[PDB]
Protein backbone atom coordinates (compact mmCIF):
# COMPACT_ATOMS: atom_id res chain seq x y z
CA UNK A 1 0.00 0.00 0.00
CA UNK A 2 1.79 3.15 -1.39
CA UNK A 3 2.25 6.10 0.74
CA UNK A 4 0.08 8.96 0.53
CA UNK A 5 0.44 11.47 -2.03
CA UNK A 6 0.13 14.72 0.32
CA UNK A 7 0.58 18.23 -1.37
CA UNK A 8 1.33 21.43 0.58
CA UNK A 9 -0.64 23.77 -1.39
CA UNK A 10 0.92 26.49 0.58
CA UNK A 11 4.48 25.37 -0.16
CA UNK A 12 3.50 24.39 -4.23
CA UNK A 13 1.85 28.09 -4.27
CA UNK A 14 4.97 29.78 -3.37
CA UNK A 15 7.55 27.60 -5.43
CA UNK A 16 8.90 29.37 -8.84
CA UNK A 17 6.19 29.31 -10.93
CA UNK A 18 8.30 28.22 -14.02
CA UNK A 19 9.16 24.75 -12.56
CA UNK A 20 6.02 24.33 -10.33
CA UNK A 21 3.91 25.95 -13.28
CA UNK A 22 2.06 22.16 -14.46
CA UNK A 23 2.06 21.02 -10.91
CA UNK A 24 0.21 23.75 -9.68
CA UNK A 25 -2.42 23.68 -12.34
CA UNK A 26 -2.79 19.88 -12.40
CA UNK A 27 -3.75 20.39 -8.51
CA UNK A 28 -5.90 23.35 -9.50
CA UNK A 29 -8.01 20.78 -11.84
CA UNK A 30 -8.30 18.30 -9.44
CA UNK A 31 -9.49 20.92 -6.81
CA UNK A 32 -12.30 22.14 -9.47
CA UNK A 33 -13.03 18.29 -10.17
CA UNK A 34 -13.39 17.41 -6.95
CA UNK A 35 -15.72 20.84 -5.58
CA UNK A 36 -13.29 21.44 -2.70
CA UNK A 37 -11.39 24.71 -3.27
CA UNK A 38 -10.05 25.61 0.23
CA UNK A 39 -7.44 23.17 2.17
CA UNK A 40 -3.92 23.44 2.99
CA UNK A 41 -3.20 20.28 1.37
CA UNK A 42 -4.58 18.21 -0.93
CA UNK A 43 -3.59 14.54 -1.68
CA UNK A 44 -3.46 13.04 -4.88
CA UNK A 45 -4.16 9.69 -6.82
CA UNK A 46 -0.68 7.22 -7.45
CA UNK A 47 -1.96 7.64 -10.62
CA UNK A 48 -1.48 11.04 -10.77
CA UNK A 49 2.44 10.74 -9.71
CA UNK A 50 2.68 8.94 -12.78
CA UNK A 51 0.40 11.29 -14.86
CA UNK A 52 3.09 14.15 -13.82
CA UNK A 53 5.73 12.33 -14.30
CA UNK A 54 5.40 11.96 -17.69
CA UNK A 55 4.40 16.17 -18.18
CA UNK A 56 8.07 16.71 -16.60
CA UNK A 57 10.01 13.92 -18.73
CA UNK A 58 10.93 12.03 -15.62
CA UNK A 59 10.31 8.85 -13.59
CA UNK A 60 7.79 9.20 -11.15
CA UNK A 61 10.79 8.27 -8.70
CA UNK A 62 12.42 11.48 -9.63
CA UNK A 63 10.32 13.41 -9.71
CA UNK A 64 9.36 12.57 -6.20
CA UNK A 65 12.69 13.47 -5.27
CA UNK A 66 12.29 16.78 -6.78
CA UNK A 67 9.05 17.36 -5.18
CA UNK A 68 10.27 16.45 -1.61
CA UNK A 69 13.18 19.10 -2.03
CA UNK A 70 10.68 21.79 -2.75
CA UNK A 71 8.32 20.81 0.44
CA UNK A 72 5.83 20.21 -1.52
CA UNK A 73 5.29 16.54 -0.59
CA UNK A 74 6.61 14.85 2.95
CA UNK A 75 9.81 12.72 2.85
CA UNK A 76 7.12 9.81 3.61
CA UNK A 77 6.27 9.70 0.21
CA UNK A 78 8.64 7.50 -0.40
Amino acid sequence: PPPKLVLDLERLAHVPQEKAGPLQRYAATIQSQRGAYNGKVLSIRQDDLRTLAVIYDQSPSVLTEQLISWGVLDADAR
